[PDB]
């Protein structure tokens, strides 16, 4: 038997007789006494310890009181209800100490086995409580270990755990995205609402994808979290100088080609001087078409006399791809749909959208007009 | 009486006196002692075993701690609340071993009877937790046994169970769909 004095702010359901000290549940000893000093909440608990553990008892040895927790966010009364309020400890590699302060709660502990620990940077936590679950193809393969705030106040650093048997799945190019919370997915001419699983909503969750070819990540390698699966899409980025984003929306405006969506505007910002600039994501399958003399034009939903297309009207403005030939390029200037004929590799320009059809008027003031290259 | 040393990462609600070792509930023995070595979470549990089971005690004999689970996803405290925290075991056809490591949780076990086991390929799991139910015309006829990831990272392999009395219902052309 030994003696250790621990300082407690509070000592709720503790009796000197039976408060068996546990280290992952193995009894290290029992409390000898509970008392207080000068009525200042310095609840001194004298504890008996088996001499086998006495050697490891050092300065960094942490202690805490476990307790049943039937609160709104807590179920950790699995053992305290049956075995009573015990206390938990963690040995430390300090030098030595006999007078201690109990930690307020149970601290997070690291398993010594071979697992993987990695860091996610995120501007915000989202609905990711400690214990939220990590998925690969909706198969749980690890969980959230802890979260904290980087020294700068402009971000959040989460550190998460991955089981041994899946340590190969995490690559350098692997992408993580949040899956948590539930919304409505309203679409025109019909709608359906399926987002996530019940646990994913109660607790929050993460999912991740691994490229086939990348190398395996390791050793607390940082990663970036994407707020949604859509933002995690692997597509190429394109910078756009715009006339004006009257109808444009940062994540709803698509890119058309051959009638199909290939790209999605991502960012839409105002630069000083009144200039508007955006950036867009494109599927790789079309990136080879992005070359010099490749023009991008904002189309407008037209009031077709023949095929009254409601969806086009509802969607509003939309871009268009029209491939060209030349060197690859990544910066583009968007042209108005009216002036599409003007910004062409071959066009007959002469010196307001009226036809000529073999051509169209470009502008008035003096009349500037254009003729197609094939009719040239 | 025998002696078996099992390594536990943690040993929460266990007492040396009454922690009856069960194999589908039949008591195989009781824990003799719980202790630790060099303070490195190698919780050594010495266990007494009835000699009848001693022969089958081999290398592949698995062990685990059952526990009440009132968490968000768990109801498996039906017996641990009444009978207390026991431990479960599965015999193995190894050679022999005396020092063991307890499995973290209760592993999935296969009934020896005549049932059917089949594999579903799916690019994603969906909301199919272990225990999700298999229907024929909304009549349950089997359940999900387990799920795993194929060696390629481009899919998921579920393996599922079908009761004996419906083994005739599954045909080569039969189609499965998620609900």
């Amino acid at each position: 038997g030994n003696t250790v004095t621990i300082d407690f702010m509070s000592a709720d359901g503790i009796v000197p007789g039976r408060t068996p000290v546990r280290y992952q549940g193995v009894e290290v000893g029992t409390v000898q006494d509970i008392s207080l000093s000068d009525d200042l909440r310095k609840i001194e608990v004298k504890v008996s310890i088996k001499s086998d553990m006495k050697d490891a008892l050092r300065e960094e040895t942490q202690f805490w009181l476990v307790t049943p927790k039937a609160s709104l966010a807590g179920v950790s009364g699995l053992d305290a209800l049956v075995g009573g309020n015990y206390i938990g400890m963690m040995p430390g590699k300090g030098k030595e100490q006999d007078h201690f302060v109990a930690l307020d709660t149970q601290p997070k502990y690291r398993l010594d086995n071979g697992d993987l620990m990695i860091h996610l940077q995120a501007p915000d936590l989202g609905s990711l409580n400690s214990g939220s679950l990590v998925y690969f193809r909706k198969i749980p393969v690890g969980k959230v270990y802890d979260y904290a705030i980087n020294p700068n106040k402009q971000g959040v650093v989460i550190d998460v755990l991955i089981e041994r048997r899946f340590t190969d799945l995490v690559k350098k190019g692997s992408r993580f995205w949040n899956v948590s919370g539930v919304d409505a997915n309203v679409s025109i001419s019909g709608a359906k609402v399926k987002l996530e699983s019940l646990a994913a909503l109660v607790n929050g969750a993460i999912a991740f994808d691994s490229p086939e070819e990348s190398k395996p990540a390791e050793a607390e390698d940082t990663f970036g979290l994407y707020e949604d699966l859509a933002h995690s899409q692997r597509g190429v980025i394109i910078k756009l100088e715009l006339p004006s984003g009257a109808g444009l929306t940062a994540d709803s405006t698509p890119l058309m080609y051959q009638g199909l969506e290939v790209g999605q505007l991502t960012k839409l910002d105002l630069n000083p001087g009144g200039k508007v600039t955006g950036e867009m994501t494109v599927d790789p399958s079309v990136v080879t078409l992005l070359r010099e003399n490749t023009r991008i034009e904002l189309r407008n939903p037209k009031l077709s006399l023949s095929d009254a297309n409601l969806s086009a009207l509802l969607t509003g403005k939309t871009f268009e791809l029209v491939p060209g030939d030349g060197e690859p390029r990544k910066e583009f200037v968007v042209v108005p749909g009216e002036k599409a004929l003007l910004h062409e590799p071959d066009v007959l320009t002469l010196t307001a959208g009226q036809p000529l059809q073999v051509g169209q008027v470009i502008d008035r003031k003096t009349f500037t007009v254009a003729i197609e290259p094939q009719h040239r």
